């Protein structure tokens, strides 16, 4: 008897439950539909769906008519729309979280064990006829072949939106505080127990590590002086585990919150900027609160930096990424009248979607000098040799690669995409089309509709055999991009919900925490409300270089 | 310079923050008040407080006019009132949680480290003129003296509401799933990381322990047969750490989720009933779902038992406790249209408040036999000797002692109260009157007003010197009791918020989880919806004895 849930019979988030030896029932509770497979719409459900413009038309509206948007952005309409965006996008993510790699049903273990990444759609049943369920071949295309054929970069394709490396390293630094897959436990497990913006990549993901990194004086983080400049301390003064190639002297190993940041100067660059921001904030707090001890100074600075991070990510990072003329706004109060849960659980699908390796260039240009991957990766003297300002200027000037479209991952890191595809199969992620529906989009009827071209589509069709067998990650990177965009609609329609839910679901955005006293008063609250990338760098450097998420003109 | 916040200047939940060397500022954000101390009301705030009837009057309305409540309870008005109770009570509890024993301010560590009990009011600053702030003497009364003088029972005082031992043991059993203070870490720390109704007292507070307790067959829990009846397994069969006096071998110990349950037959009685219920539910689930494996049967049954627990607690436990003519109702759907966070963090004040030792009798009567504490405590055969039905019948017929009013704690366990008072001082809990205000009541102006009498009031007055120096726990237990009630208004006004928040804050009550599929379908969902104390017992025993939370008429 073939497992009926392998046919993915339940639609619109209805829940498929096996009954008896060969039957099944769909739980349509609060889905807005009824019927055996939750396909019969209620009045409002129908109106909403038949009158709702497509993601492509909305994307069009949001990226045209700057004159009208400039007007709108200066009115209450800016808040009305930002609220709509926030609520409509986040409503797609279940909270409290539902499934994980071990349970394809709600359970107390899935709810309480935070070492697990959560998941939005259950896994493909292990007893299905094919790897993807019912469609496709008995064996999926070879991961290595799939990557070399469709993901490997031939000629560098720059992001048409003007995104640069300053943005690419920001994204890598930022996401690594919540994507920390455990090697020991395996796929489906994380070590970033904070499941969000807790800044564990600065303060450490565990208490013992945090303590080794702290100076325990004035609430500050340990540091060292080099060429009269402030940098993270060496592992000798802050005995913390760091992932460095064997043979590298401890004196040349910098100690920071995230163990893998010694991998790239671009990562240590941000680690340095934030470390300096932390100590700088500590100084501001101390002047305002001379009676405070080291602990409160440290904890309050952390909250301020968390706020500064969310602010910059929404108003500058996501702004650059979206390309929207609507001025995004970070304002927790926009949700104080709505039903919203201030909690977040990182999804394995979100982890998959954020592998933006295509952003990395062919080489790294620092002034007249061009540096190869071998001169850049694990280079422990570049940051100190050039200093923060020089690297920020350089990264802000060099363009990053386009993410969507295919064939744009540098050969030096193509192996990551290969492992991502392999991980996807161990996690038994459902097919791309099931995720399209889960996120409110119509499934693609053919590979041609997906890619927008004919040659790659024909080859994919031969390899997968059926569009309904196309996998999650390949689908995301091979989907045709929006006009002049960094990526396709699925990346936005699927990524926006996870991202927004992750940003606003932070406890500091709750009515309980979002108050001046939480940040030490008006001074600290204002630091959060008015934070910018430019201020983050220039208030912590001797000179002010060109700083931005987009290349200059 | 005296610490300005030692005077507890900020009112109505305003937050006191130290500025400069000797100044302070109150953050009145969203309190509904403004001004230096958060005392100037906004028009609506004033309107609401002036029209608000007193807790005494509302208590009067809820305990009179049966004819009217009989009409109300059979209509939608019952639901309207329950929702009001729910939202208004839970709104007094901060969520996300605020402080803990280490931080008297919001911090990321307080939010993320669940080993800490949270707290509603910050601690008494360590640099205050007196132990309670600025009022009272430089030295608090001796804890032992206080207990002997005002808490020690002289003549057993039965609860006037008819509460029995079946209720007392249920309460002790139930609360021990979320109150597990860590001896190793000390005051302020808990081992019950679930912080709520997770049934960890049945399944264990950690995974390793849960695995030792499970049969891994049919989703069931290990068990043993004795005299043809089902009981928890021995430690020899389920090797988990149980706290038994030294010398008692593993084969003679019973292994259950909570390590301290071997202490009393009353606790193991409930451990036995719930274990039978778990396995009984597994049977019903397997009949409906023959394809389900052991893990899903186990997890689903746990969710059902959690649901049955909350149902019984709200509609029978709290109902008995309140004495309201209003028929309380457990219906998560009542909050779906409101703003509510589905999370809970156990407060140290709630732990203190729940020390209901006065409930325990002078001796334990089982039919013709009367057992002393010496014969009852640590008795390893009584449960099996009498069987479940017999003990339930016996406990359901024996009256429990009155909680409030004072002088009603059996000398055998008075030492617990002494330690609660000592613990309170290590935690530096603010005075009783500060808590009265935090929970919407007027502070008491004298001990006479507090106790309602003159003898104890005069002595307390001399020991403490000032009503504003009275401590939390002593205050709760010495407050005058409502007419014919089990305890005073403070117990209700402070206890209800914590209780209701903890019950409805459970994720199974969220819109995401409260669906039939979560419980395996309609059969499991109805088990939750129609759960009853009588059914919990009678469907798991050979015969059906007298079972209730109140003695028979
Ligand atoms: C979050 O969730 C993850 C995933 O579940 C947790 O992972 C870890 O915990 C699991 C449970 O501890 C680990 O499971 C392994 O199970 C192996 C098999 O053991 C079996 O169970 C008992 C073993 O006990 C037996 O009897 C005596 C009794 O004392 C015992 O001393 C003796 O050793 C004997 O084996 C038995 O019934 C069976 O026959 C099996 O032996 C273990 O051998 C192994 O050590 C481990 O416990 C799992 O591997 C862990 N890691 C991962 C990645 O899964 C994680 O702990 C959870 N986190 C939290 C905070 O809950
Ligand atoms: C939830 O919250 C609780 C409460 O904070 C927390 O408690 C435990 O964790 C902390 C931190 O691990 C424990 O700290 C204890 O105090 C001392 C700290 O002082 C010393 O620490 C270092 C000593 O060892 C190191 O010294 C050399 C330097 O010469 C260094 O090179 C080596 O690395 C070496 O290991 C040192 O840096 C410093 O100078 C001091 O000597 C700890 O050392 C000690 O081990 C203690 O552990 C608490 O005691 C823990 N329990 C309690 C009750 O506080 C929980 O861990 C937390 N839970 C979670 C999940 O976060
Ligand atoms: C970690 O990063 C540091 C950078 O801080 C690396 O050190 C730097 O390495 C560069 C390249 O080896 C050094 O180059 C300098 O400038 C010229 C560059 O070459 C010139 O341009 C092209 C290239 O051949 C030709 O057309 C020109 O004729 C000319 O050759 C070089 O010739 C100079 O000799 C000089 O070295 C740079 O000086 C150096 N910086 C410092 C402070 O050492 C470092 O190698 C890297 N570590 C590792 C292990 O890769
Ligand atoms: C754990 O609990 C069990 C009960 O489940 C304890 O065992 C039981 O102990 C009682 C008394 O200790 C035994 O009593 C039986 O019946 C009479 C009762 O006494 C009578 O009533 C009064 C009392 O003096 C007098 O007026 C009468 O003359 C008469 O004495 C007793 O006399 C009998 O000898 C008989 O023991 C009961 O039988 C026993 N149950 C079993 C099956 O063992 C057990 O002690 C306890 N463990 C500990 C450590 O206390
Ligand atoms: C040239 C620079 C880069 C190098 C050397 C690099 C490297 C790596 C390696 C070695 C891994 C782990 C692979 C495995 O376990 O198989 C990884 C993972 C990952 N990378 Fe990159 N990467 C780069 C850039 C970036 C960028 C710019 C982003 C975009 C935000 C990013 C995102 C991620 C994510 C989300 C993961 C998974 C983390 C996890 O599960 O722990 N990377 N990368
Ligand atoms: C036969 C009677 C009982 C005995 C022997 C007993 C005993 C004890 C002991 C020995 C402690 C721990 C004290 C310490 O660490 O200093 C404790 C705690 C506790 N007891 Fe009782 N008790 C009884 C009844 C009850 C009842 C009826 C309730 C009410 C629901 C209750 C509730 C509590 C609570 C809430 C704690 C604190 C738990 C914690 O923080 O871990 N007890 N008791
Ligand atoms: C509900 O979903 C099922 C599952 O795909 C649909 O398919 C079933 O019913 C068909 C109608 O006759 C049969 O032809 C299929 O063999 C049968 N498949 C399975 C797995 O049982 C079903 O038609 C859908 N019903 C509705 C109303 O949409
Ligand atoms: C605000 O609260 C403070 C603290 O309770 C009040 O007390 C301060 O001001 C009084 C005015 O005469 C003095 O008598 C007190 O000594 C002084 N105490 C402190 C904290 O320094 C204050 O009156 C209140 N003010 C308002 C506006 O209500
Ligand atoms: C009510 C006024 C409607 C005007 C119709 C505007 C037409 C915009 O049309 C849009 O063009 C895009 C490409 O430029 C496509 O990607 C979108 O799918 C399409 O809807
Ligand atoms: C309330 C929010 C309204 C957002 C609507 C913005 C959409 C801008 O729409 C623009 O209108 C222009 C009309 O002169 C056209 O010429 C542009 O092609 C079109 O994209
Ligand atoms: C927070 C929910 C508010 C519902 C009010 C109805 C207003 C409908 O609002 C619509 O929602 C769509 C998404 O479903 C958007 O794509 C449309 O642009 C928006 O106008
Ligand atoms: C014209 C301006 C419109 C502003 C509203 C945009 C925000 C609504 O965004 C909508 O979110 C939904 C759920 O994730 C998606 O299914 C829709 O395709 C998307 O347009
Ligand atoms: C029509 C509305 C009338 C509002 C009158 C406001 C009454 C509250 O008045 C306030 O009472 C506090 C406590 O006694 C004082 O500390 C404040 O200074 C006082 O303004
Ligand atoms: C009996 C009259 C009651 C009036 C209710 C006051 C409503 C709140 O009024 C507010 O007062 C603030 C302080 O001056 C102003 O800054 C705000 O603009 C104003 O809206
Ligand atoms: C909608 C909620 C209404 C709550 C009101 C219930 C209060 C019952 O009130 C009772 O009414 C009786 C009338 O016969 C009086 O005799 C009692 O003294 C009075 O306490
Ligand atoms: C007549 C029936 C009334 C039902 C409403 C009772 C529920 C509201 O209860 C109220 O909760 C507040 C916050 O905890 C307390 O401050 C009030 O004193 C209390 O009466
Ligand atoms: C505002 C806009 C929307 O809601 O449309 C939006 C929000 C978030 C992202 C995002 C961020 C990170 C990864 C992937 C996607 C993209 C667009
Ligand atoms: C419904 C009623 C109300 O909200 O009035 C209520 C709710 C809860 C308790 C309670 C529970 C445990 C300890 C202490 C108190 C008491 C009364």
């Amino acid at each position: 008897p073939v497992n009926p849930c392998c046919y993915y019979p339940c639609q619109h988030q209805g829940i498929c439950v096996r009954f008896g030896l060969d039957r099944y029932q769909c739980d349509c509770t609060r889905t807005g539909y009824s019927g055996p497979n939750c396909t019969i719409p209620e009045i409002w459900t129908w109106l909403r769906t038949t009158l709702r413009p497509s993601p492509s038309f909305i994307h069009f509206l949001l990226t045209h008519g700057r004159w009208l948007w400039d007007f709108v952005n200066a009115t209450f309409i800016r808040d009305t729309l930002m609220r709509l965006v926030l609520t409509v996008r986040s409503n797609l993510i279940p909270s409290p979280p539902t499934y994980n790699i071990a349970h394809d049903y709600i359970s107390w273990e899935s709810f309480s064990n935070v070492s697990y990444y959560t998941r939005i759609l259950p896994s493909v049943p292990r007893d299905c006829p094919t790897p993807m369920g019912t469609k496709g071949k008995k064996q999926l295309p070879d991961a290595e072949f799939l990557s070399r054929r469709f993901l490997l970069r031939r000629k560098f394709i720059p992001d048409p939106q003007g995104t640069n490396l300053m943005f690419a390293f920001f994204a890598q630094h930022f996401t690594h505080q919540f994507f920390k897959t455990s090697g020991k436990m395996g796929p489906g497990f994380t070590k970033a127990l904070g499941h969000g913006v807790d800044l564990g990549h600065i303060y450490g993901d565990n208490l013992e590590r945090q303590y080794q990194l702290r100076l325990f004086k004035d609430g500050k983080l340990k540091y060292q002086m080099l060429n009269g400049e402030v940098y993270p301390p060496s592992v000798e003064e802050a005995p913390v585990l760091m992932h460095y190639p064997r043979g590298i002297p401890p004196q040349s190993q910098m100690a920071v919150g995230q163990e893998v940041f010694g991998l790239l100067p671009g990562l240590m660059l941000y680690a340095t900027i934030w470390l300096r921001e932390h100590n700088r904030v500590c100084d501001l707090l101390k002047a305002e609160h001379p009676t405070w001890g080291d602990e409160q100074l440290f904890q309050t600075a952390r909250l301020i930096l968390i706020g500064e991070t969310i602010k910059i990510v929404i108003e500058e990072y996501v702004q650059q990424l979206s390309g929207y003329f609507l001025q995004l706004k970070f304002d927790p109060e926009l949700l104080f009248g709505a039903q919203f849960q201030y909690r977040n659980r990182i999804a394995m699908e979100f982890n998959q979607l954020y592998h933006w390796h295509p952003l990395m260039p062919d080489s790294f240009r620092v002034g007249p000098q061009d540096y190869s991957y071998e001169q850049f990766l694990f280079n422990t003297s570049m940051l100190v040799d050039y200093g923060v300002e020089a690297l920020v200027d350089a990264f802000s000037r060099q363009p990053a690669g386009r993410i969507g479209g295919g064939r744009n991952i540098d050969h030096h890191i193509l192996h990551v995409a290969v492992d991502v595809i392999k991980e996807s199969r161990v996690l038994r992620l459902q097919p791309f089309n099931e995720y399209r529906k889960r996120f409110g989009m119509k499934p693609y009827t053919s590979f041609q509709e997906l890619t927008g071209e004919k040659e790659m589509a024909a080859e994919l069709e031969e390899l997968y055999g059926d569009i309904d067998a196309l996998e999650f990650y390949p689908g995301l990177l091979l989907e045709k991009c929006h006009p002049n965009s960094i990526f396709g609609e699925s990346m936005i329609e699927m990524g926006a919900p996870f991202s927004l839910k992750g940003l606003l679901g932070n406890p500091i955005c709750s009515p309980e925490y979002w108050k001046a006293s939480t940040f030490g008063g008006e001074v600290g609250f204002n630091l959060v409300k008015t934070a910018t990338l430019k201020k983050l760098v220039c208030l912590n450097t001797k000179t002010c270089p060109y700083v931005s998420f987009h290349v200059p003109d």
